[PDB]
């Protein structure tokens, strides 16, 4: 993230840090749903994902640090491109859930629908200048700008797509490479998960795009419940 300082130490309970068994670089972060159950966003799979849950700095260890991989992941099938980048979202199921503490806390699903110029946190691991990764995560504060600034810079982001646009338009506060899955949080609830936005990060009038977590709130309690033939929202 850029344009923002370092989180505090108990604002981001449901952070998790997805990394690959063959590297130690975080590629992506993801929202811890409930005991056995994150978040994500699509583009973030690979094939020997790593999810380390209670961090904050990748230095300094937790008391309640926490290491798990995969045992489902699960992705929407129905989608408007072959790539699935006009629904970037993804549900892992941890091989073994975690207990709960100060620093493991499910997030909250969105509840009504909020929308433009709502104001909202985002979180990560990812770049914080032009090649620099943090060793802490960053925050800052950003709004729900109109979608339109999103449309014409991105072709994966079709008109009317399931996506909330967010930055600040002047420049300086934006999510960046490595932020990918990541919660967007508006009234303390998840009502966005990083989906992208343009290289380099936070430049002069360019949003970044958040898949719009309430639209798929029953797609994931369905598959939360146990349910394999149900369909992301159209
Ligand atoms: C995979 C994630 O780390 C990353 C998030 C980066 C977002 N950064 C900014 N500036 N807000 N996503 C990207 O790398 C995604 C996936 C691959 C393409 N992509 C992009 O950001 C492209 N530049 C195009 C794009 C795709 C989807 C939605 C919007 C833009
Ligand atoms: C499974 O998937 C869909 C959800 O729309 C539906 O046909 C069915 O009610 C679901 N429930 C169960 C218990 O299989």
């Amino acid at each position: 993230v850029v344009g923002g300082d370092e989180c505090n130490i108990n604002e981001h309970p449901f952070l998790v840090a997805l990394y690959t068994s063959a590297s130690s670089t975080i590629h992506c972060a993801g929202a811890l749903i409930n005991r056995e159950w994150v978040l994500t966003a699509a583009h973030c799979d690979r094939r020997n994902i790593r999810i380390k849950l209670g961090m904050h700095s990748k230095n300094i260890r937790n008391e309640d640090e926490q290491i798990r991989v995969p045992r489902g992941k699960y992705f929407c099938l129905n989608t408007k491109f072959p790539n699935g980048l006009d629904k970037d979202i993804m549900l892992i199921r941890l091989r073994r859930p975690v207990t709960y503490s100060t620093h493991i806390a499910p997030v909250s699903l969105p509840s009504r629908s909020r929308g433009v110029g709502s104001r909202c946190r985002i979180m990560g691991w990812g770049k914080i200048s032009t090649t620099t990764y943090p060793d802490v995560p960053h925050c800052t504060n950003i709004f729900i700008v109109k979608h339109k600034w999103c449309e014409p810079l991105y072709p994966w982001v079709p008109a009317d797509s399931r996506t909330l646009c967010a930055g600040i338009l002047k420049g300086g506060r934006d999510t960046c490479h490595g932020d990918s899955g990541g919660p967007l949080i508006c009234n303390g609830e998840m009502h966005g998960i990083v989906a992208g936005g343009s290289e380099p990060c936070g430049q002069h009038l360019k949003p970044a795009v958040y898949t719009k977590v309430f639209d798929y709130n029953n797609w994931i309690q369905s598959i939360i419940a146990g349910n394999r033939t149900v369909t992301c929202p159209p």
